[PDB]
């Protein structure tokens, strides 16, 4: 087993490091002025352009792809350098990667070289967005008898033809809410959009997934896709995740991302399984930046006595615990994406280790921010420093990308119950 | 022992309730449009005008002294339905109480009767502050051996002068900047204000409290009394604390509070105890807000399931424990604040209980709102519910009013190193 | 909101302390020396017969039943004082205490009068026994369409007849194996246990109770009642609460406690809802022995340095938080019993209050124990320290009287999901 | 980065595996029957036999010494599957690891070939130990100021004096009380042992450490090593760990493992670190071993309902925090063994590593095993099941090992204060 960083993983930090300071810094004097959540989105354009410009979004495609991601663990030494900085466009970036997700999943060169294009070709600003998120919640999506997702699709001759709505998918509208450069919309298959879902199928058999444009949004009634809102965000100010309705619009049936089925939900599933992990190396950033910001306090700083305030034992304890939290965050999304890229290992196996991660760095990065506060104290309350930020970001990572409570607890509880479970499989191979 | 409730108890629960629904539900239409911390602070000045109206500043002061004030059981009641709805104008009648609370203890009718006396009239809107909170901190104001309080008072003829910087101090520039119109302030007694505090004295026995009225700030130059700033705070978006500069400022002998000494640190110690106890009702309150939202949409939303959230066992823990956390805290703030006005008790015994109910009720209302919103999930993180806004009120309290780790738990460990200690005696009385 | 302790409340925990010391304390001396979890139980029965001549089998009776129980405040406070110093015999009052509640809250005078009799005389070792848990489990007990209790009873002539096991119920063997002196066995109503429970009859319909003297088991046929084993206990290893088979065990009819059903499930309910909020005080003297030894080690060692070692941060907040736990803990609990003695509240509110007590009040103090622990040191791991037996016996308190994780939380989160559940009703009265 | 077990790292946990069911599952059936630590350690001795004899004790010593060690993640490995079924004996072994470990790690290649010698031959059931802590206590051994340990020595013409108690040292005192075959005892120098350490002299600078032999005690008179006291142990029940009185006690001047100072302290700082990574691994093992037993409970046991426990979400719940803590931890200590092996790397960024593991696994152990005796309930609390023997194991390692509140808190905090503290150098390199 080993530890040690490449060259180029040390490169991918490097200029991960240099983009943010150089970049990233300078975007707060421009979003800051911005009324709301869309224009601060909208005064963030420029950076996610230079974030192009330095091939960031190229790097969130495969190589065998046209794209320039080295591994699982590169992307997360990026992340993590990007968030210690500004989650305001990093958070563009990574949505836009959930987004390509289901395409370069799929076994289908034809429909990935098409719709990657934009995204390594080296410029522009295009924005992908996977739609799955509803204003009536979706920790109970593939309940067996329930609601199940509350739009849907239908086929009508050569056709597909989605009702009802998306609530949260980050990137969705796009900049200008005439449609992100590709979106992949979840439906449920429901031939009468006003009949319940057969509480006698599986849901999972029902799931289709539909890839839609800019393209496909203006081939329609301008009515037939309808912005309701832009919900105010407590962190991650700078994002766009809209409240999009969708009445009658049409899609090509060549948008059809699979056949409709097990092997559609099974995109989801692993594309939100790897969000999983990675989400992690979001956490982490945020907390380190909470982390570092009052161990420097702490090191330069008496408080009003005669010493260091990390001399005290009760701040270094916090300190202390900060830092093990980051450590044992940052190891466990390192196994977890490996765990991802391993052919050898069971589905499960792997499922069971992202949701993990996701549970555990998500939950830790809050402790970790709030400690790092109560170390510093009174001061960590005022905008002159990080913390007040710091604070509302890191309560974003445990309920985003599937809350840690209806959603990635229930996954691996789930795993968990099966007779065949190997808890140790990932790590002591398989029995 | 009994729990029972009066219906002088019950009244003002009901007046903080009628008050808090009718007055303070209105404020944030007034302060949202506001675009700094002092602009949304003025903006509250018609809310504070009710307040006075409803006898909620007079309601601060005891009967022996001309205001209302019947038991601090009372106080806690009313506090912690004022911080379910709105800490604006509620946090500026609390920062108020604490600016009083040392000349309401001191032994001197005639300073008690001068001073008083534009808070028990029921018109107007005046404000009060205990201006102890300086740049440099105060966690180790009392060291031995340290810099003690940068905020210095010389006796020069019939007059103090202060040098130094105070910030913080919740109310103390007034609703103009002109200065609050009952100002303590804090003073380390230096007659030599640029040398340093001589380490073989007990810093306590430099200590000197200064009343300074708006009319004091009048009867200065214009360059004796700056605001050189006014922070931007997470939450408690309304509150004024500012940085304020005292250069060359003149103060009467007369309003000398007490001696200086071991009496004027004794004030200032029993004031920031009596608030110490107090502050977790706001704590309460806060958390209270957050448990109530979260209980009634788990009660009520399916989240796209087959049943209400609440059935779900992840979901009841959640909330599960933000009710224990709600209901142990309250039973320590009712139990600290009948401590405190139990006379056959030792000091240091009224110390330790209020203490512990500072530390345990702010450190365990930031629990309680961040699993309320976990189990809320998604829908807490946007500002059409209260969480956002909860959310960065609440860590305030563990920082505000004397920080748990800098201060609050060295009060205690200090009082708990004592030979004498006994530490079950507010309950089973000395021995 | 008062919270001043009478004359007699000082006087209960005076009178309590001086029991724990001068009685309490000579019990390890006896029962160290023994080689199984029964020969230890033998061993304290000197010790309970001291705890009936001081009168605290009569102290869990109240007033008007002919004992002598003054609150349950004062219940609480003498509870803190006896687990403070030693839950050996401690465990034993209490255990007789929830296995006399059944037939304490009935309203039945007669029943009362005869079965109470030999708890309220000051004389002997009586033992009581309430016999619910089970082999197979007892967390999903009321659970519609589940198994439900397999300990059974069948009406046969004027006869009740049991078939099945229990595990786990304290004293209910009685010193010897032939029975505590009054055991409340709560069984599912079956004509034919060989049929499994009825998924379409709601579970607590079913509920009966059944008194089981020493007289009863007596009556009837040797191999009726039999005891299979006694689970030998991580702590409390001197209590007894044996595994037991009933195969045609006849109940006379005189000793059905009342008519099958709600009724039956409600003493049942009631009983452990006041139990609930009591082991708070059993949590709460087991975790302030530890916080105490601690502290007094705190400020008398320096562990070979310059000053006592309360005097470093780290051990202060170690100290701290076992201190907030214990005072929390406390007010809790006085909070529930009181909210308990409140004949203006509902059930619903009384129940989730002491459900509260339980889960709080006992997950807390394992904390506070291992707090304790840290804060000493190695040190605390020897046994010439009171910690590696408070750190076992701590272990019980969220595991026993209804877990804290399959029973309370389930039976708060039900009050809490009812349409007109109000969370302060206990404290700011009820809105209608 | 990589994670992949080479094939003799899945060698040495099949072998560790083998070992633990085969031998050390019979040991409980031997020393159960016994009435206190000692015998109950004695009882043991058979099982250490099959340890020497399965090559275990020579794999606690380098290669390059003539040990048979592959690496401090195969050691690790071989640790977790150890204390995973049974400490006892288990425990032997590493207090032998921990007492070889300052002749390992000095550079003295004649200390080594004649100290060494026993442990690495295959044969009897030699003993080690690092007496080290004292009936005062040590976390403040190294305090300016401060007393100072209470063992202390002073040179006399070519041999050495040692004066004070010792207190816990696993093995010290060998099986039958005449000592372990190798003990490292370390003092404070003290020409006049009623002295109190002189407060202006940094006490570092006056650590020395001495060998001692049952040879050294042998030649000794019968009252100048006297074995006080054995201490009754909450859990781990079967190690000897005495109270050692040594009074004019005189080791060879040959038998000094350095010289006296900077020197023997970092020896001894050394020893602690590694031990203090190597101690998560037992951690795992106890708290592994709870939460399979409550995972294999809840997935076959319905609890009288109608599924099986693990379908309701608290216990569910109880058991993902469990694998959490378990998956978090052994990744931990296989990235502090690994730190701690990079020669690239300074000290101080081991140390760091080393202490961070210690206070994480040993905590977040006790927590473990509690929320999985809370998942399987009332049954959790009796014999007939491990969970008490789990429960007194595991609360001894947030305390031993240099306990996390005194000992490694003030080490890892004393590291982050330094002007030069790189929290990542061990990720990101210096
Ligand atoms: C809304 C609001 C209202 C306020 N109202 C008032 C008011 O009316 N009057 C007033 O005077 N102030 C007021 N303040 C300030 C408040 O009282 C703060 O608690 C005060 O500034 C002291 O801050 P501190 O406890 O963080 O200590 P600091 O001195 O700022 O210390 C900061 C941190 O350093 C560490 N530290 C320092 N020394 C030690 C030590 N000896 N041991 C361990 N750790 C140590 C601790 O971690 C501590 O948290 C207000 C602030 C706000 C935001
Ligand atoms: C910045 C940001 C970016 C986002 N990015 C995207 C995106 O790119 N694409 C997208 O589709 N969505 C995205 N979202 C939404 C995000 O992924 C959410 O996690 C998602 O909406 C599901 O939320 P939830 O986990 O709270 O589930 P909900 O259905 O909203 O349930 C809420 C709560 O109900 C309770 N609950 C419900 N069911 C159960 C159950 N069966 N068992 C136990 N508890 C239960 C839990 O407490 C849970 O937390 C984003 C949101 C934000 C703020
Ligand atoms: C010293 C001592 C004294 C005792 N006194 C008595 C007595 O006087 N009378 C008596 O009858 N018993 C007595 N007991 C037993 C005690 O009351 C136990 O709490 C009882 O056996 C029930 O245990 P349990 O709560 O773990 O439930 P169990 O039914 O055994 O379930 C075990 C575990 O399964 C899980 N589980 C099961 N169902 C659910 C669910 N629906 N939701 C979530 N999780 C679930 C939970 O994790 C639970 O903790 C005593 C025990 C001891 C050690
Ligand atoms: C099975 C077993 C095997 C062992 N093996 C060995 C061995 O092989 N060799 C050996 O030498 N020892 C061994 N030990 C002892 C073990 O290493 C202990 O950790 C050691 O004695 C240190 O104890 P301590 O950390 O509690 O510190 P102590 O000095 O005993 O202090 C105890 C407590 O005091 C408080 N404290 C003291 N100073 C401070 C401070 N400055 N700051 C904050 N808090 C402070 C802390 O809360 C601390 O926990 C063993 C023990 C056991 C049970």
């Amino acid at each position: 087993v080993d530890f040690k960083l490449s060259p180029s993983q040390l490169e991918a930090r490097r200029h991960a490091q240099a983009f943010a300071n150089t970049v990233l810094t300078k975007a707060s004097a421009e979003y800051s002025t911005q009324k709301d959540q869309l224009s601060r989105f909208q005064a963030t354009r420029p950076f996610y352009r230079e974030a192009v410009r330095h091939g960031l979004i190229k790097a969130q495609v495969p190589i065998p792809l046209g794209g320039t991601m080295e591994s699982l663990v590169h992307e997360s030494i990026i992340l993590e350098e990007l968030f210690a900085v500004e989650p305001a466009t990093s958070i563009t970036i990574v949505a836009t990667a959930l987004g390509l997700m289901p395409v370069i999943l799929c076994d289908s060169p034809s429909l990935q070289e098409k719709f990657l294009k934009p995204f390594i070709s080296g410029e522009g600003e295009p924005l992908a967005s996977l739609m799955h998120s509803e204003p009536n919640g979706t920790a109970n999506w593939l309940q067996k008898g329930g609601p199940g997702l509350q739009t849907t699709a239908r086929k009508v001759g050569n056709e597909w033809v989605i009702s009802g709505e998306k609530l949260w998918p980050s990137n969705s509208g796009g900049w200008d809410y005439k449609g992100a450069d590709l979106a992949c919309v979840v439906c449920r298959v429901s031939d009468d959009p006003s009949k319940p879902q057969d509480p006698n199928v599986d849901p999972a058999t029902q799931i289709a997934v539909l890839l839609v444009t800019r393209e496909t949004i203006a081939n329609n009634k301008k009515d037939a896709y309808q912005i309701l809102g832009e919900p105010e965000l407590a962190g991650h100010i700078t994002t766009s995740g809209p409240h999009t309705r969708f009445t009658e619009f049409h899609v090509p049936h060549e948008n059809l991302l699979c056949t409709p089925g097990l092997k559609a939900q099974g995109l989801v599933e692993t594309a939100f399984a790897m969000s999983a992990a990675l989400v992690g190396a979001m956490a982490i950033g945020t907390a380190r930046a909470a982390f570092e910001e009052a161990l420097v306090f702490a090191k330069s700083d008496t408080r009003g006595g005669s010493k260091h305030i990390i001399e005290h034992q009760s701040v270094a304890d916090k300190l202390i615990d900060c830092k093990i939290r980051l450590e044992t965050s940052r190891l466990l999304v390192w196994k977890a994406v490996t765990t991802l890229e391993d052919e050898a290992l069971e589905w499960k196996v792997k499922l069971e280790m992202a949701m993990q991660t996701k549970i555990y760095t998500t939950d830790v990065a809050v402790e970790c921010v709030i400690d790092a506060m109560k170390a510093v104290g009174m001061k960590s309350y005022a905008k002159d420093m990080s913390f007040p930020r710091l604070l509302n970001e890191v309560m974003c990572y445990p309920l985003f990308n599937g809350g840690n409570i209806g959603l990635r607890r229930r996954q691996m509880q789930r795993v968990m119950a099966l007779e065949d479970y190997e808890p140790w499989a990932a790590t002591y191979g398989s029995s």
